């Protein structure tokens, strides 16, 4: 028989079980949501040992039919520390590079962006936004200036991409770090479960969005510390609100 295991991401695990009902084995996968993207290989107890990329081709009667991809890019459960990004910086998330490029913002003075590769509907998972691990009292007492790419993950947990990991050039192993805010956002922020950084969140669109239009998200300032005007966000943000409310 065959086991699927499905996250609440709409990303499974798929294989026979072994002896002890464990996914181990040398034909398991982890299959992207789009279910046809698949990472295909060694799994020890659900954990990806090496995953090669490869696609669903066909599935009969609950059992999957892959064909590896040509090359040698093996991917492996590479969780995050509060030191270290990635053990593979340049190496990028395959499906995420099917879907989501950077390049200069059309917001003015906004630096990079992230932009949809293709056409996709609503609640499509484009991108994944990996980082160090560090916790919300470290990002809260430390100079504002070194807070650009953090984003929490839970209560206890903020997600950071620092210098150097903030330029492509260093890093491109997950994008989620590019999308910029807007008040009228084409995108969310939501919960991911991925074979290769773990625990993470990722870019999921809100509606239809067409090929080559910038993904946007609308970015949490309600904690910002408080000022004489409330909550004292990034002046950026400040301005843009201003500039949206007279809309
Ligand atoms: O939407 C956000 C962050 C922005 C932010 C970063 C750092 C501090 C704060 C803020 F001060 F809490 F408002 C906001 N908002 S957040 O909800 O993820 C966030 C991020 C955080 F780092 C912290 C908090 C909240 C709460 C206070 N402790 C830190 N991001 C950052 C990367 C791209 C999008
Ligand atoms: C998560 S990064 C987004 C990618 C970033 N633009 C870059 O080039 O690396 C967040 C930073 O992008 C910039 N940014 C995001 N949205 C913006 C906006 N609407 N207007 C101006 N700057 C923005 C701010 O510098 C913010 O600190």
């Amino acid at each position: 028989g065959v086991c699927w295991i499905y996250y609440p991401d709409g990303g499974s695990l798929v294989g026979e079980v072994n002896e002890d009902g464990e996914m181990t084995g040398e034909k398991i996968a982890y299959v992207y949501p789009d279910e046809r993207t698949a990472l295909y290989g060694k799994f020890i107890d659900g954990e990806m040992i090496e995953g090669k990329l490869a696609t669903l081709m066909s599935t009969e009667e609950g059992r999957p039919h892959f064909e590896l991809m040509p090359g040698n890019s093996v991917y492996h459960f590479d969780k995050s520390t509060s030191s270290c990004i990635s053990t593979n910086a340049l190496l990028p998330d395959p499906y995420e590079s099917e879907r989501v490029y950077v390049a200069e913002s059309l917001i003015s003075s906004a630096g990079e962006g992230l932009f949809s590769k293709v056409a996709v509907g609503p609640n499509t998972v484009m991108s994944f936004y990996n980082g160090v691990r560090i916790t919300h009292q470290e990002v809260d007492s430390r100079d504002w200036a070194l807070n650009g790419n953090t984003l929490s993950l839970d209560e206890e947990t903020v997600i950071d991409v620092p210098e150097p990991y903030n330029h492509v050039s260093k890093y491109c192993a997950s994008l989620g770090h590019k999308a910029n805010h807007s008040f009228t956002p084409n995108c969310i922020y939501d919960m991911f479960v991925h074979p290769r950084f773990g625990p993470i969140k990722c870019i999921r669109t809100l509606r239809a969005v067409e090929a080559d239009e910038e993904l946007t998200v609308a970015y949490g300032y309600d904690h910002s510390p408080p000022g004489k005007s409330g909550p004292e966000a990034p002046e950026w943000y400040q301005v843009e609100l201003k500039a949206f409310q007279a809309t």
